């Protein structure tokens, strides 16, 4: 799976 | 229902 | 939403 | 709240 | 499966 | 348990 | 972690 | 990840 | 219903 | 319980 | 919290 | 996703 981080701003993505 | 969007801050609300 | 309050009986209500 | 009845299709919707 | 209605005491019990 | 397929319809029940 | 036993009153506490 | 699309029938599916 | 302990082997069963 | 108040930073933490 | 490592026995424990 | 077994060791991995 991918995550993607979120702070509203996308802030990072990991990677699954 | 109402959702409340939260950064902390309150930014954002949505109408429910 | 409405939430009940349930202790049996309904002993309240809440109003959303 | 609003229950959307899904089946895909909506199949009926309830009214909260 | 057997419901058992708490109140703290047991106060019913429903049979599954 | 008994589960319940529903589809509505009920499609079938398995059987616990 | 304490859990409060909730009845509404309060009928207890345990403590964690 | 897939989604499969589930209505019973297989009626789509989703790619992750 | 049953619990099966799982530990795999399974190492027990429960019975509801 | 600690909770941490994670906002990305940690701006807080509760104390439990 | 405490964390109790289960394996059954039990076979660790973490320290909250 | 990979899924991996645990039991402690690893005992296995599925892979989505
Ligand atoms: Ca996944
Ligand atoms: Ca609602
Ligand atoms: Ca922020
Ligand atoms: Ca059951
Ligand atoms: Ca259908
Ligand atoms: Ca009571
Ligand atoms: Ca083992
Ligand atoms: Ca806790």
């Amino acid at each position: 799976d991918q995550w993607l981080q979120v702070d509203a701003e996308v802030t990072g993505i990991i990677t699954a």
